[PDB]
This record gives structure tokens, sequence and C-alpha cells, in this order.
RNA sequence: GGUCACGCACAGAGCAAACCAUUCGAAAGAGUGGGACGCAAAGCCUCCGGCCUAAACCAUUGCACUCCGGUAGGUAGCGGGGUUAUCGAUG
């Protein structure tokens, strides 16, 4: 199941890209490095995002201790992706 | 002279990117001034593609990695197309 991506949704549509992506930084870093948020706003990726970490264990501590963990009035739904995204993958 | 098409010229004339001040806009970006990178339509119009922005309304709780909802805007100096225009070495 665990995997070095986490999948996140339930967030805030309203925000910008820059934002958001600034604002996942700023919170996820307390977990490991992070290689690249990947934030797009098109219909079916609106309120959701992908944040890849160094290590798998970094995904979890972040998955473990930040669930329901309200960001911008809203519980954010984290969960592992459940498939590795194109970075690691090469 | 009128006209169909075209740009290797020749005669004029014209337009003005970047950057800056300044206004309008949520933004993309536009107006007005100063500026000249360049333009044969860099006059004009969003009808066909694309690109950009997305404040509001609407839809959406969605596993993406080329981007990509409806609608609203922008860009004609991204292309097509429509339209009007200076010169004729040109077909
Ligand atoms: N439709 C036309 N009517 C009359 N003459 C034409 C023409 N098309 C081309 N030419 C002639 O051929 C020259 C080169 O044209 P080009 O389009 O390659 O290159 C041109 C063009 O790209 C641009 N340019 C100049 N004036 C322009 C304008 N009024 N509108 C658009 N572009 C212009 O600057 C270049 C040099 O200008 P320049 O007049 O000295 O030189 C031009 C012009 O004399
Ligand atoms: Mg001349």
């Amino acid at each position: 199941r665990p995997n070095h991506t986490i999948y996140i949704n339930n967030l805030n549509e309203k925000i910008k890209k820059d934002e958001l992506k600034k604002s996942l930084h700023a919170i996820f870093s307390r977990f490991g490095q992070i290689l690249d948020i990947l934030v797009s706003r098109s219909l079916k990726m609106r309120g959701q995002a992908f944040v890849i970490f160094k290590e798998v264990s970094s995904a979890t501590n972040a998955l473990r201790s930040m669930q329901g963990f309200p960001f911008y009035d809203k519980p954010m739904r984290i969960q592992y992706a459940k498939t590795d995204s194109d970075i690691i993958a090469k």
C-alpha cells in the first residue's frame, strides 16, 4: 500500500496554483524532503494534490500525522497514491 | 483607372515590442503618455483552431504526470479566415 507519493483531496478549490504549492510545501517539510508537489486545477484534478517524498517513510509520517488536518478551512483527506509517480518510476 | 493574385523592388506615408510612468482590471491583460524590437496589413473584426487568465455563477469529493469542464475574459504583435487600404519589379 505505501508509496513515495501521497494523494490529497478535500482541498479548497478556490486556491491558486502558486499559493497551494507554497502552502503544502511549508506543511509537509516536517516529514522529509519533497522532490516536487503536483498541483493542477483541471476539471478532474481540482481540490487534490500529489506530494512526492524522498523516502516512503516520509510519506507514512505525513499521512499518519496530518489526516483530517484543517488546512484552509477544510480537514485534509490523505491517502497513499495507488500508483508510483512518473519521477519514481524512473 | 478599376479589378483577381502576389512581395525580390521603387515612391511615399504609417504602426510600435521590450522597458518605464500612469490609469482600468481579481487576473490575463487593455487605455493613455514616453519609447523603438520589429511589421506588407503589426488597419480592423473572436467566425475556425490554439495560448493565456479564471474574480463571480454553474457543475465537480475527482489517482494526475503533454495539456484539457460550462461560462466569462483576454491575445488580431500565435496561426486560419473575413473585411478595407499605399506602391507596382511581378502572374
Ligand atoms: N504590400 C506592399 N505594398 C508596397 N510595398 C510592399 C508591399 N509588400 C512588400 N513591399 C515592398 O517590399 C519590401 C520588403 O517587404 P517585406 O514584407 O519583406 O518587409 C517590409 C515589411 O515587413 C515592413 N513594413 C514596412 N512598412 C510596412 C507597413 N506599412 N505595413 C507592414 N509592414 C511594413 O518593413 C519591411 C521593409 O519595408 P519597405 O517598405 O522599406 O520595403 C518593402 C516594400 O517596399
Ligand atoms: Mg520607404
